[PDB]
């Protein structure tokens, strides 16, 4: 129906219930302009969108047709670790079905991926990811019901030799970047917009990447971050997007014309070769080139809708129970990654904590890279960076640190069992940035 524009196929719910057979397979696929084998959740790339409502049962059982081993991490989802299982193996031919029930408060932009300690880097970088969106009873209101709605998943790629291209020394160091900076799997689409007020939900499936994204003379309204709504609608210039970070934005189109989407230069210290350089700064790599995303194309006249005045309170979390430290340390030529000075082990229980408790993490990141830090299963609530406010109310489950920055997060603890926090550097975590959270 009228312009086209790249996006994932959508999975719906039907009845309350969500259940599909997915297979994660090598694909062959048409990619900007050629043809790759790529490693796909559903014979696409990104994996199909699954979208449900609250109270929904979700029964999907993954296929491995994979050379190797792989898992799924339900990216957000505050569902039992006993069912998002970091530790699960699903060998080669094997399958394994998901089952849960979608919480009934829950909203926003979620994302499946591989989970598979050691393995996580390439099989994610090699295409294996799809979007998981929960509806609410907000996109009913008007300001929400009549905006132009859109996934864009954000996600690059390099290719050799018709296939994901291998993970170098460099890349276990900084993470991989990719050449290929794609929206859906498509280079540089254009979006003919059809109603003023867009909606747009962004999900950075990059292993490393990071988008500050800005669009061509107009601001974003941000209305929600990773795990649900803000409080009401945030207007920014522009928009940090760390690698799994999500959000949604109101776009609020004044005039005709073409418009680009753009991920601005921004420099999250990755460190480049030898040590000598010209003269002036030798081996950082610095901040990132400009890319142009998408185009964007206003419609004929466009009258954009009022924003919505409010949106989701944030409920008031009880008085903490514990501090926790966690500290976040590098070494950048053994391409190793400490948390209080440990790699990952999985047979070593790092925190234990109590059920219906409220603790407050303070994640300090002593390295010289952005590191973004992820906690399964217990969405957060971040109060501040380097000592100052957060700006806004709403459920995380990344937050980015820059170097040298401290974070603390209010970590109410919902479900019982042993689950994992990482770096979203997804190469940081295969090199050991990983911990063991115990509940009780
Ligand atoms: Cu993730
Ligand atoms: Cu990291």
């Amino acid at each position: 129906g009228g312009p086209s524009f790249p996006e994932p196929k959508v999975v719906r719910s039907q009845g309350g219930l969500l259940s599909l057979k997915l297979s994660a397979t090598p694909t062959p696929l048409a990619i900007a302009g050629q043809r790759a084998t790529l490693l796909t959740y559903g014979g696409s790339f990104p994996g199909p969108t699954l979208r449900v409502r609250p109270r929904d049962t979700v029964r999907l059982t993954l296929e491995n047709r994979l050379p190797e081993p792989t898992n799924l991490h339900w990216h957000g989802l505050p569902i039992s670790p006993k069912v998002d299982d970091p530790f699960l193996e699903i060998p080669p031919g094997e399958s394994w079905t998901y089952e849960f029930t979608v919480p009934k408060e829950l909203a926003g932009t979620f994302w499946y991926h591989p989970h598979l300690h050691g393995r996580v880097a390439p099989q994610l970088f090699a295409g294996l990811l799809g979007a998981l969106v929960v509806e609410s009873s907000l996109d009913a209101i008007p300001e929400l019901r009549e905006a132009e709605e859109h996934l864009l998943v954000l996600k690059d790629l390099a290719l050799q030799g018709g296939r994901p291209a291998p993970h170098t020394p460099m890349d276990w160091m900084n993470g991989k970047e990719g050449d290929l900076v794609l929206v859906n799997g498509a280079l540089r689409p254009t979006l003919v917009a059809q109603k003023a007020t867009l909606r747009l939900r962004l999900l950075n499936a990059s292993n490393a990447r990071y988008y500050r994204l800005a669009l061509q003379d107009h601001p974003l309204y941000l209305i929600a971050a990773d795990g649900g709504f803000l409080e009401e609608p945030l207007e920014v210039s522009e928009l940090l997007l760390a690698p799994g970070e999500r959000a949604e934005v109101l776009v609020r189109l004044r005039k005709e014309g073409r418009f680009l989407l753009q991920a601005l230069p921004y420099d999250r210290g990755a460190m480049g070769m030898m040590d000598m350089g010209g003269m002036a700064h030798a081996m950082p790599q610095g901040p990132s080139r400009p890319e142009t995303l998408l185009y964007l194309i206003a419609p004929k006249n466009p009258k954009p809708l009022p924003l919505p005045k409010a949106l989701s309170p944030f409920p008031t979390l009880p008085a903490p129970v514990v501090t926790r430290r966690l500290v976040l340390t590098e070494d950048m030529m053994a391409a190793r990654f400490f948390i209080n000075g440990q790699v990952f082990d999985h047979r070593r229980v790092d925190l234990k904590g109590q059920a219906q408790t409220v603790e407050v993490w303070e994640v300090e990141n002593q390295g010289d890279m952005d590191h973004p830090f992820h906690l399964h299963v217990h969405p957060f609530q971040v109060l501040s960076v380097g000592g100052r406010p957060f700006p806004y109310r709403a459920w995380k489950d990344v937050v980015n640190l820059k170097a040298g920055e401290v974070a603390r997060l209010l970590v109410p603890l919902r479900e019982k069992g042993r689950t994992v926090f990482h770096c979203h550097i997804v190469e940081h975590e295969d090199r050991g940035m990983m911990g063991v959270l115990e509940v009780g």
